[PDB]
């Protein structure tokens, strides 16, 4: 298996001071197979969900041959508003991944988007 | 000998405004590194053209070095409705291997889900 995943998320997802949240998003893939030890949704740069978004939050079931990434989380008061670029990351069972780290600098440094890319927008 | 499929590098997001122009970037690489240009194409679902609504929508092909550069740009009517499309960048390697073929993006297209290549117009 050669071909990578591809993940389906809405381009910007809309979140609120004191509210709680839930999105979806899914991945498919060739092989129908997936490595969730190696599927997060995390900003550029580390697994972790990032500064001023710690609370962003995902959970990983798998129904058919799709993956559906569940993005949920509550939002603090005190959160500082604004948009937020993070990432669903997802690995194929061979280990191929629907973008990667180069992709995603690449992609920043030009003002652009991968696959699994998305804006978190706080109001 | 070769049967791993070419891979596009497009933005999934592509936003343009009425009345102005624009222009984005995709790159297309494959493991021979060769690819035929001529079956490399920006389309909506059906078939080889830019779309109904969005026939503005401008393409052209180059290959630099071992991958395939393809620009994406055109202006927008004034008076183009405001919404958004799905669009395909389909391309070719030398030996034929397509980075996603008709039946793949007409099943993907019922079920919502995404092919390489795949990307979303959004018109403002
Ligand atoms: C700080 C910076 O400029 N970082 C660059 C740089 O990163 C690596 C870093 N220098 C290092 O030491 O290793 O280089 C990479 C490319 O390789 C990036 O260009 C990186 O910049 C960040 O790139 C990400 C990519 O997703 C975003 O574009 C970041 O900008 C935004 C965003 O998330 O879209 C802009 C937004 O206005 C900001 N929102 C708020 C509310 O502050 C956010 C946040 O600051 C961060 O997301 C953290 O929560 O960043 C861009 O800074
Ligand atoms: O609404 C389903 O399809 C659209 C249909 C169409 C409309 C306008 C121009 C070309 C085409 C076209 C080409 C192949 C299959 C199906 C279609
Ligand atoms: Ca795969
Ligand atoms: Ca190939």
């Amino acid at each position: 298996d050669t071909e990578r995943p591809v993940v389906n998320v809405p381009s910007e997802i809309t979140v609120y001071r004191g509210e709680s949240f839930e999105y979806f998003a899914t991945v498919t893939d060739n092989s129908n197979a997936f490595d969730l030890a190696k599927t997060v949704v995390r900003w550029l740069y580390s697994n972790q969900p990032g500064r001023g978004t710690e609370w962003l939050q995902y959970s990983v079931t798998q129904v058919g041959n799709q993956l559906k990434v569940r993005i949920f989380g509550n939002v603090p008061i005190d959160t500082t508003i604004g948009d937020y670029t993070r990432y669903v990351v997802a690995t194929d069972a061979a280990g191929n991944v629907n973008a990667t780290q180069t992709e995603m600098g690449n992609a920043a440094v030009d003002k652009t988007s991968v696959n699994g890319q998305f804006k978190l927008i706080i109001r």
